[PDB]
């Protein structure tokens, strides 16, 4: 039973459950969810008790995608250029992608444009069979490709990536998990389950060497072996 | 029927078809075959008509690589430092790989060193079952390297691509399959058919998007995400 | 029958064979290995007979990574800021990551750490059946990760690479196989057959061509496309 936050969160045994709480509409991305994970994703670094992190969606669907009804009011009347939804998306892709913990989705059900880049930012992707995946081009509109450029031709490969940008018909679960895009498929009845167990032995190793190494990873994409050993040699 | 034209292009409902047609030389590439796919590529990129490009073979090979024939004369009379091949082809190879509609490669046959480069600058492969992929060492002679060392590691990893490169041996179409080097493998009568209906779909999207979409891509191989992400707040 | 030497060696038509030769300790790296297999590459490089090189490891095990009694005699008492094993292996990686021979890595059993990162240098991995794989994180301690947090996602994808740093399990050759890591797995009856095998046609092919080759594959990942053909325009 939710308290109207926008963003449910529960931390047990090391693990920060962060679940999108706005069922009805899929969980769509507006403001003060963007927000509020983002404040919430900086205590969780902050903290700790939190070895491990959780993403989750509420009901049927992980996220929908941008929130339109809420674009829809900015445009329809008043300030359309002030609306600041860009700038809250591009700080909250930015931080948890970055995140010092070990993150993990829980894409319980469809993930669509922003809605799939939220779970591209995670380390770890669990996937119930239900879920499907929408990006770029979806038959009736065009998703936001910033992050999707980004992250698809990284996972998938570039023609890949290009098939599902390209093209209107969304992924299943299984397919997803055959082009590298989740790394793990589970019945939805087990999905809470699944994901608890996999974030339990995450929780249960070192945080700080999962932090340097998540650095390491990250860091290492830009530069050679040669400067990748140079840059281990400090810290 | 042939016009003696190097290169058949027909323009069919919003996709531009663009057969190279020296089937006797198995569509072997020299500067005329080059420049001539050279300049009408960049017509198609001009053309509001063209949604959608197929790149494709003439009789049984899509393409056997440089024209060895047309290198025998410079080299054994003349000019064989005048002799532009080289700046030709690099100039293609930029353009296709870089071109801002969506581009298909209908591998009908054999693709031999410059001739499968050809296809790799394409976004999309669909291979006929008959085709057969050689790169670097072919066990007589060794292929141009410099496009296949840039694109064979993005696509198949580096030992494949080291595999493919290093040993004589060529792949089949499921081999290509199955390591990501082609996108899709149809039987050698259902390959027209195919890439029509594949190349239709994609004529339907929304060209401006995927061209957008596809600069995004490719620039986003060089940055950070949060980079990515600065990079598009703009236009 | 060893010699006490700690690398054994030999070189049979064309092919260098480099065996770690500290099977009591399932050959782990110290100082006195890392320089050994060091000099003896550079040999290799310089080399006209070598035209391909095989690293492998003695009895059941390919490498169990670096030497803890050794580390443990100069943290024990005396010089612990003085070792000098990671600069000794960083020298070693840099090296064999850019030999300008083909190189193959004999996985004949485990690999742990520095010595999983030692195959991930070579530019093929064939791995018998019993080998096994740890990376980062084993349950009772955390491996250097400075080459692995470089190669593993070059080779495996980000979240293949994080599953087996983050997660303590190893990873089967059989898994191994079908992640990507290495790119062939036969029984370990039949390795050294295999190996010589496969590196006798790499010794057959043309050894100058493939070092510019490799440099190129290796120079193209951090330029576009443009780039890699305009800088193969010389030489």
């Amino acid at each position: 039973m939710t308290d109207l936050s926008p963003l449910q969160t529960r931390v047990e045994a090391g693990i920060a459950w962060l679940v999108l709480n706005r069922p009805q509409q899929r969980n769509a991305l507006d403001i003060p969810t963007l927000e509020a994970l983002h404040v919430r994703l900086d205590a969780c670094e902050r903290d700790p008790a939190v070895r491990a992190v959780v993403l989750g969606g509420s009901g049927r669907s992980f996220c929908a995608g941008a929130d339109l009804a809420e674009w829809a009011a900015a445009e329809a009347r008043g300030e359309l250029e002030s609306y600041g939804w860009t700038e809250a998306a591009h700080a909250l892709m930015g931080r948890l992608h970055a995140l010092d913990k070990p993150t993990v989705a829980a894409v319980n059900g469809s993930a669509v444009g922003a809605g799939m880049d939220l779970a591209l930012c995670c380390d770890f992707r669990i996937a119930a069979a239900s879920a499907r995946f929408k990006a770029g081009y979806t038959g009736m509109a065009y998703c936001p490709d910033a992050g999707a450029s980004w992250h698809l031709p990284r996972l998938l490969g570039s023609e890949a990536a290009k098939r599902l940008l390209f093209l209107d018909e969304a992924w299943s679960a299984e397919r997803a998990l055959g082009a590298g895009l989740v790394g793990e498929v589970v019945a939805d009845e087990h999905l809470v389950e699944a994901v608890g167990a996999f974030a339990a032995r995450l929780a249960s190793g070192p945080t700080f060497a999962f932090a340097q190494t998540k650095r390491l990873l990250r860091d290492g994409a830009g530069r050679s072996l040669a400067e990748q050993l140079r840059a281990e040699q400090a810290a």
